[PDB]
């Protein structure tokens, strides 16, 4: 009965009394695995700090009858559900934390977290009288992901918000169980990372003189210099912070495109590099490909970043070469195909991409990039194709074309991350990517045969920042879309259920308020008719019946036990709204319950549903629903009437 988000993948209900922590309650671990052991220290810390219960860390043994304690096993059981499964065990007598590693008990403390008041995350109040209840009876969970990668994306690079904000997104990820934190931290405006070999990668590229303000070619500027940067000691705190909380971290170093800011830092980089830093969010200074000095840089920059990363999989980007403005008519460019008989601009980039990849493996590391490295045309600027093969150990994060296109990569071979930008772009506005279409996106591309769906790892939400330089605005865009991905990425795909989220939903809104997440407030919609698909039809409106306020419809066959039903007036189409008055049940030819309230369906929906109390069925009779309803200044209205039982 409870509310976590993501929904766990199994769940099963027993009758009784929940566990209660109290301030008798223990954390006791039944393992001496020095991982285990660990997670028992900090979620020690983590649960006291936001319940004010003490729950000693005591040895495996003797708990008191007093209390429920949480007791913490290795269990091998779940290890072919990989390593973030867990389970849960919740009774009077105990909860029971159980993973095949050490990283599945940090999420059953996340979830457990879930099923708890949201006045943990209280900043201030006394606590001493609530009641620490896991959910609210006996239950076991078995729970695990359905992809392994599970990322959001922030893009510091654009505008930078530093060690503070990425931290509080890190906390919001973690208790959404999202595994891959994607930093975005080099591009055309912004140069994030330090490196110690080239100091002017931070001293020029992290400051710019103005930002172009709300949106391209607006001909809006701030006119305030923005600078920022992450040394390498803070990334190797936020590297610990992360992985103390299941996230491993993903850095992008852009290329061979979204490279100004590299090149005004070292001119040689680029054969157009920029006067200055871009103040623009238009200009994408191209890394020339045919010179040595390129590939020597690159690959001394990722040396650093190899130091202070240790994820296997480090991001090169690859999106958006402008081949047309950046290397058509060059002449190092045309020398260079000619001599390596080059037919187009993708060969060049291909080129790098390969030797990109190369560079990378030697370092012990996996390539991942925007799925131009591929090799296809993508965005129409004057590219071709690719003669030759993309590298096929690199990762392919796929965000724009045709979804045929994805499944040719994995069919060669590839390991796909799903970040379609038409669902996963959270810089985009509500109206152009609402939260029930973030929801409703499944990573598995269409018509992709079963044996090539263990390539698809995951999806990516990205939030790229052009028009976010506060973290308030980033909440906003982020928050609740994130909520809805990490559902996607986490629950089975049959599991998933858009009204059961959106409830689910409002109270995890009161932990992001008290967590001083700034999410948008008015974006979840009460009613979707998707919510409907369904649910009973009982009856319709049309112009025709408006010409009469009662309307009556069948539902016999739908009364089967006591109880209360929903009756919910959907508008469809048409100039005018319905106004309705009251709805009632009716036994045989008699009343027999009633809801009298001004409702209003239209494209607006104004308290649309009425619930109407069922006797026990009498054997023999009829049942009806009774609604008064007219045309609101008109009788040009569709609408479907719905029947809801318990
Ligand atoms: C053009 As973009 C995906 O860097 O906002």
């Amino acid at each position: 009965q409870e509310q976590i988000i993501p929904k766990p993948a199994e769940i099963t209900l027993f009758t009784g009394s929940p566990a209660r922590l109290t301030p008798d309650s223990l954390i006791i671990t039944e393992t001496q695995d020095k991982a285990f052991l660990d997670q028992a220290g900090q979620l020690q810390q983590m649960l006291s700090a936001g319940t004010g219960l003490p729950l000693p860390l005591k040895p495996a043994g003797q708990a008191s009858k007093k209390a429920a304690c949480i007791v913490i096993k290795k269990d091998p059981a779940l290890a072919a559900r990989g390593e973030e499964a867990y389970s849960i065990q919740s009774s009077p007598s105990g909860i029971i934390l159980s993973a095949a590693d050490a990283r599945g008990i940090f999420y059953a403390g996340q979830s457990l977290v879930q099923m708890m008041p949201s006045v943990f995350h209280d900043r201030t109040g006394d606590k001493s009288a609530v009641r620490w209840n896991i959910s609210e009876t006996p239950f076991r969970i078995t729970d695990y992901p359905r992809f392994s990668w599970r990322a959001l994306m922030i893009d510091e690079a654009r505008h930078f918000f530093g060690e503070k904000t990425i931290k509080q997104i890190i906390d919001q990820m973690a208790l959404l169980k999202m595994n891959i934190l994607h930093w975005h931290l080099t591009d055309d405006t912004g140069w994030r990372i330090e490196i110690k070999k080239y100091p002017r990668l931070t001293s020029i590229g992290s400051k710019r003189r103005e930002s172009e303000i709300g949106t391209w070619n607006s001909g809006k500027s701030d006119g305030t210099p923005h600078e920022g940067f992450y040394t390498q000691e803070q990334i190797r705190d936020i590297v610990q912070y992360a992985a103390r909380r299941n996230i491993t971290i993903v850095p992008e170093i852009e290329m061979p495109g979204h490279a100004s800011a590299a090149a005004v830092a070292y001119p040689f980089l680029s054969l157009k590099t920029p006067g200055e830093v871009p103040t623009t969010f238009i200009v994408n200074t191209a890394f020339d490909p045919t010179s040595e000095k390129t590939y020597a840089f690159l690959s001394d920059v990722l040396d650093e970043v190899t130091a202070i990363f240790p994820g296997r999989i480090i991001h090169i980007g690859g999106d958006e070469v402008r081949y047309d403005k950046q290397w058509k008519g060059v002449p190092e460019i045309e020398e260079f195909m000619k001599k390596n008989g080059m037919k187009s601009y993708a060969d060049v980039q291909m080129h790098f991409t390969n030797r990109m990849s190369g560079i990378i493996a030697q370092k012990g590391r996996r390539m991942m990039g925007w799925n131009e490295i591929y090799g296809h045309d993508v965005n129409g600027d004057g590219g071709g194709k690719a003669g030759a093969k993309l590298d096929t150990n690199a990762v392919i994060q796929f965000w724009k074309g045709n979804t045929s296109l994805a499944k040719n990569a994995i069919r060669d071979g590839h390991d796909v991350i799903n970040s379609l930008h038409t669902s996963t772009y959270l810089d985009y506005s509500y109206g152009s990517i609402p939260l029930q279409k973030a929801y409703g996106f499944e990573p598995v591309f269409p018509g992709l045969e079963k044996q090539y769906h263990s390539r698809v790892k995951g999806l990516g939400a990205q939030v790229w920042t052009e028009w976010i330089s506060t973290p308030e605005r980033l909440h906003y865009q982020a928050f609740p879309r994130a909520c809805a991905f990490a559902e996607v990425g986490w629950t089975p795909a049959g599991k998933k259920d858009f009204p059961d989220f959106k409830k689910r939903l409002k109270a995890y809104s009161e932990r992001m308020d008290l967590m001083g997440i700034k999410f948008a407030r008015n974006v979840i919609s009460q009613i979707d008719k998707s919510d409907f698909f369904n649910t009973p039809r009982i009856g319709t409106w049309t112009p025709a019946t408006l010409t009469r306020e009662e309307h009556s419809f069948d539902v016999t066959k739908l009364v089967k036990a006591s109880g209360k039903h929903t009756v919910t007036l959907l508008y469809d189409k048409g100039a005018h709204a319905i106004e309705i008055e009251s709805v009632a049940l009716y036994e045989n030819s008699r009343e027999v319950s009633r809801d009298a309230h001004a409702g209003r369906s239209g494209a607006h929906k104004e308290n649309i549903q009425y619930i109407l109390n069922a006797p026990a069925p009498r054997q023999g009779a009829t049942y009806t629903v009774k609604a008064n309803f007219k045309g609101a200044g008109g009788r040009d209205s569709h609408g479907t009437v719905y029947f809801e039982t318990p």
